[PDB]
């Protein structure tokens, strides 16, 4: 709730969301809620650069009903402060599938069961420059 | 909106929004709103191919604490039911400048007192592919 907030998104299962945005170049870390509304999110996604005592690390979560999940914690970190990073995500029944810069990606399990995305929220040090659906 | 709503655009003067999507191909009508929320828009961008009377006319207007403003309507219409469109807009203090596709550009009087465009919201027979700041 400072960043950029969209609803209504209707993503639908195999459709792509491409995200480009400027990582701060004092970036600690930045946020992309994505579910629901802002009490459910299939995927809480934050790339910690120096934040809560993680460094590089991405820290992925889940939100239901309000409720944080179990945090998974990823092994890659592609990301870089002042710099414009763009994110592909993906979703099915089972998994959310999530394409960095460089090549990387990582599936995140769909714990909600989510058939479609509707909102999508960003935080932190990273503006939005670019959404689009194909 | 039945469509994309997005706020904390942060748009400020200058700027440039632009909107890309697909218009139906029995589109009757399709709107842009943008502002500070849905009462307050300082921009009512709404093409009718068919629509309360209207045949091919672009109808443009503001929304101020809840109350519609003085209609204005453009004399060109760049739109065709079926295809991709893309609209692009900029604003100042004094004005919005409507960038149309087939070049044509039009301003429309920014009449309420707003430093940044914080909301923008999509509805009717527009289906938005892509959103870019610039
Ligand atoms: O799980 C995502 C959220 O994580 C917390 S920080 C989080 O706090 C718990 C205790 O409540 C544990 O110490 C975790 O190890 C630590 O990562 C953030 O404050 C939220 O913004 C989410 O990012
Ligand atoms: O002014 C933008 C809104 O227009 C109305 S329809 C509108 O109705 C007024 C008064 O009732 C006049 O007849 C206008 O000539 C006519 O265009 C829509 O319902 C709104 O959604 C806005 O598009």
């Amino acid at each position: 709730a400072c960043g950029l907030v969209a609803s209504n998104l209707n993503l639908k299962p195999g459709e792509c969301l491409r995200v480009r945005g400027e990582v701060a170049p004092d970036a600690k870390s930045f946020v992309l809620n994505l579910g629901k509304d802002s009490n459910n999110l299939c995927l809480h996604f934050n790339p910690r650069f120096n934040a809560h005592g993680d460094a590089n690390t991405i820290v992925c979560n889940s939100k239901d009903g309000g409720a944080w999940g179990t945090e998974q914690r990823e092994a890659v970190f592609p990301f870089q402060p002042g710099s414009v990073a763009e994110v592909c995500i993906t979703f099915d029944q089972a998994n959310l599938t999530v394409k960095l810069p460089d090549g990387y990606e990582f599936k995140f399990p769909n714990r909600l069961n989510l058939e479609a995305i509707n909102y999508m929220a960003a935080d932190g040090d990273f503006k939005i420059k670019c959404v689009a659906f194909d």
